[PDB]
């Protein structure tokens, strides 16, 4: 392993908030969202909540101010007290981070970092900075799920950062959502409405095979390529990539034309597996398998362990994935375990 | 000047064809389309037109055979009978044909290459090889267009291949066109529909700017990012960019991603200008402009002069951008010039 893992949380323990990305959290419709998500974190895990200077001055401010949002992390990193760090939201731009971001910060303060969608910029910050981040639940989109938290989302958390020990098989969630309710106050005693999930799906492969994790939003990731932020050649080899789609519901052939890329770059001839997450609202749920398919047949690689279907992305609930950990696909059975703890 | 400048094409001169991306020259009811296009380069510049061995065996045989389309690629520029390469159409999977160039044979021998759209792949293989290419008309699209050629394209061709004068400026096409108009024979003597053109429309800058060309289709561009294809750091110092999209008409915001992935490379600080060519239909024609002033804004680039609507990419007629060759935008005259000869 190349990755510093981080120290556990436990009751008591300072979490700072950042806006990376959107800064819809310090929105005035918005913000009553943000302090029930804080309340969950106070009150379900013991936790105390301290937002950064600049996380909340609202969104026109933080898009206007990508520099204002880097500070926010070096402060938040620099800062002995807080011992995780949890994105509000994602959004699109947070890219505009890289000049601004002081690497050797993150690499001396080790320490929890989490977040999914654009923040898997984020990720890619605290990666090449030799941490090992966790790709998982926001403050605005899980911890502040009305009425009340899922228990899938809340178990997972308990499991991968409130606890030392290995966290192992991963279950599919009994059931999702990824259904549309406005972040106005007056919906916060409305629940949203579940489907029945189906569980993991095996698209092909026959062995099962282990390697440490990476990658993230597929759509995201390619914001990175090409540039300095990309991590290095030796991070993927032996490597479990796991790939999701965001909200905007990427055309399959976009999804073919990523995937053709990762070939070109030789990463897909260097992955143990690979893993995908469920589509937001299971749009092109069997579009997107038609063109992984492909891909993998165009380079010969219809071997490679692909599993389908998991409870990781833009859809509710969430499990948490520790860049840099041991993975493991179970193709005979179709399960999927993650063979160390998130946190030393 | 960093790309070797090819020698000049004159009567007699043997062209070979090929089909880097999509293999549809060779079916049997698009063939005769293959055949119109040829008539042209026989009858209009006088020259002999030779098919590469795999390059016409169908769409299903040269889509299961990459190699079979780089040994066609090698044959070509090894053969010093050669003088001009010229691809029959664009694709999509070009990129697949990576594993199977041997960049020496290219270098070892160097003369004409063009095409466009995805056979922007192929103009990065010479490119990586020091050769300069021509991102310009192919074969089936723009040679042979129905009834008859289009005197721009036909201009511009004799003003690129055949003169080792001064291209000097490019002056706007009066019309455009890219409807639909099925490649079946009986449609052969139907004429396509013509628009009018307005000219080149100066987004930002008010100053006059020179640098060597280096761009292609946007969306292709993407392909290769990250790749041992993409052009080392020194190509992009003081360069024009050009841009272009594709008949997939993608998404302004996508638009807005891509150039910001350039901007995080630090691409766009070190160019001197950039131009962008009309998409196909005008299609999102104004919401681009936004898209592309947008991206700007963010990095403090609003002087960059930038030319928009320019007759090139996805859109009849074209004009040809030899690559690495000295251009200039004049924000005064509000025109686009090329400041050496596309050919030796």
């Amino acid at each position: 392993a190349m990755l510093i893992k981080p120290k556990r949380l436990q009751p008591g323990d300072i979490v700072a908030t950042v806006s990376p990305s959107w800064g819809g959290a310090g929105d005035s419709e918005i913000r009553w969202r943000y302090e029930q998500g804080v309340k969950r974190l106070e009150e379900v895990f013991g936790l105390t909540v301290v937002p950064m200077p600049n996380s909340l001055k609202g969104s026109e401010f933080i898009y206007n101010n990508p520099q204002a949002r880097a500070e926010d992390l070096m402060t938040a990193f620099q800062d002995t007290r807080v011992k995780a760090i949890i994105a509000n939201i994602g959004g699109q731009d947070s890219i505009r981070l890289l000049p601004y971001i002081d690497f050797n910060a993150i690499r001396e303060n080790p320490k929890i970092f989490m977040g999914y969608a654009d923040v898997t910029i984020s990720h890619l910050f605290c990666h090449k900075a030799g941490l090992s981040s966790f790709y998982g639940p926001a403050i605005l989109t899980d911890f502040a799920e009305n009425v009340e938290m899922d228990p899938y989302t809340v178990e997972m958390v308990n499991r991968t950062l409130f606890s030392n020990e290995m966290i192992g098989e991963i279950q599919p969630a009994p059931e999702w959502t990824s259904e549309r309710l406005e972040w106005i106050e007056i919906n916060k005693d409305t629940r949203r409405t579940m489907q029945q999930n189906n569980g993991y799906e095996l698209l092909q492969g026959s062995t099962t095979v282990q390697g440490r994790l990476i990658g993230g939003c597929i759509e995201v990731l390619e914001f990175a390529k090409g540039t300095e932020l990309w991590p290095e050649k030796k991070h993927w080899e032996d490597s479990i990539l796991f790939f999701e789609t965001s909200e905007d519901h990427p055309e399959p052939s976009y999804i073919k034309y990523w995937l053709r890329n990762y070939a070109a770059q030789g990463i897909l001839q260097k992955a143990k597996g690979i893993i995908f997450g469920k589509p937001k609202d299971e749009m092109y749920y069997e579009e997107y398998k038609h063109e992984i398919l492909q891909v993998m047949k165009e380079h010969n690689l219809e071997d490679l362990p692909i599993l389908y279907n998991l409870n990781f992305g833009h859809t509710e609930p969430k499990f948490i994935l520790p860049y840099g950990s041991m993975a493991e696909i179970d193709c005979e059975n179709g399960s999927f375990s993650i063979l160390e703890s998130g946190v030393e």
